[PDB]
């Protein structure tokens, strides 16, 4: 007395599996050297807004100096960020302090998703 024409579903098990991946590299056009002051203000302009309107960047940065263009500033930061994030041997930018790379990197991640760190546990 058994059933007929049934699906006979299995228990459905799970097997182990690994995962592999690889980073990426690149190179942009030839840029020009910047000043600690110009970079500081420039970074603060794009950082102050994180990733919204470039107009506020050019205005916040310095609406008086010999600025270039909204996108110019935004793009400038993005580029410096990639170079400050890439490998050390490849990170051969202008003679600037690590702070610049720390502010651009930290901010980039801060506005990215959540933040950068999760290592310290006071």
């Amino acid at each position: 007395g058994s059933p007929f024409a049934d699906p006979n579903s299995l228990a459905l098990a799970n097997v182990p599996l690994s995962r592999s991946k690889r980073p990426d590299f690149g190179q942009r056009r030839i840029r020009r050297p910047f000043t600690v002051a110009e970079v500081e203000l420039l970074v603060e302009a794009v950082e102050h807004l994180g990733t919204g309107r470039w107009r506020d960047v050019k205005f916040r940065a310095f609406e008086n100096v010999h600025h270039r263009t909204y996108v110019d500033l935004k793009d400038k930061w993005k580029t410096l960020v990639h170079t400050a994030s890439i490998a050390p041997q490849q990170r051969r930018g202008a003679p600037v302090p690590q702070e610049l790379l720390d502010r651009v990197l930290a901010a980039q991640a801060y506005w990215s998703v959540d933040s950068s760190g999760r290592i310290v546990t006071l």
